[PDB]
């Protein structure tokens, strides 16, 4: 199963760092994940990580975003996002292109499966990521069964192409259920307490997957507060 490959540990969360914070040694030879504990697209990484066993080898730097350190922007990283990943002399940003790189240059159990054909639906399924947000985020005004319906439908008939396993790519969690997941994680809590609509309501592919993720302890360490997330989501969209 996807739990007995995890490598992730227990793990001590320290405090975000605020704009008074020091900053820490900039390409000192000690790997950094600069991040925000409540961003999905560094949770992305910060999954990724976990899951590899990649936790003492990557150091998390997160940051209260709200209220950065100056030396962020000015100092590490430019375009002033995260996550941003500190390794090999740069500071390299997407989270996408973070969890490939992972993936392809790291330590620990593989992400991404073998199987050319499952290689190929990874990569059509990580093309559809930011129309998949772009189309839910901008429904929430509208009739959401027609404007975010379709986005979700999208990824229930995904599960259907292989039967080897619920996951996108089948038997073996990876890169792309990472990819996924903290969206649908708060885009679910989002649309049913706020609008009273189930994303898993004729989506049962959809659903077994959510609760296949959530099995995983490499996630689950991950998981944001539901309550500030509601709050969070009402103040930017509504
Ligand atoms: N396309 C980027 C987006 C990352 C991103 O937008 N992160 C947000 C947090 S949800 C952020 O750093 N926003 C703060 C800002 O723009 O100043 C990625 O996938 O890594
Ligand atoms: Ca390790
Ligand atoms: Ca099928
Ligand atoms: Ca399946």
């Amino acid at each position: 199963t996807a739990s007995a490959l995890d490598k992730s540990v227990p793990e001590k969360l320290a405090p975000p760092l605020d704009a008074t914070a020091e900053q820490p040694p900039l390409f000192d030879g000690t790997t950094k994940l600069y991040t925000c504990y409540t961003c999905p697209f560094a949770q992305r990484v910060w999954i990724t990580r976990n899951f590899k066993g990649l936790q003492d080898e990557i150091k998390l730097v997160p940051l209260i975003l709200q209220n950065r350190p100056a030396w962020y922007p000015e100092k590490v990283y430019p375009p002033n996002k995260v996550p941003s990943l500190e390794h090999n002399g740069k500071i390299t940003g997407e989270s996408l292109d973070l969890i490939k790189y992972l993936e392809s240059n790291f330590e620990g159990p593989s992400l991404l499966p073998k199987d050319p054909a499952k290689k190929e639906f990874a990569e059509e399924l990580f093309s559809y990521t930011d129309k998949f947000n772009g189309t839910v985020y901008t429904a929430f005004k509208g009739d959401l069964a027609k404007e975010a319906g379709p986005a979700f439908d999208h990824l229930e008939n995904a599960l259907h192409k292989f039967d080897d396993g619920p996951f996108f790519l089948g038997k073996e969690f990876s890169l792309v259920d990472i990819a996924y997941i903290p969206f649908v994680e708060r885009l679910n809590i989002f649309l049913l307490e706020v609008f009273k609509y189930d994303i898993t309501a004729g989506r049962q592919k959809l659903a077994a997957w959510i609760e296949e993720v959530n099995k995983i302890e490499a996630y689950k360490q991950t998981k944001t507060d539901p309550k500030e997330l509601v709050e969070f989501y009402k103040k930017r969209f509504l």
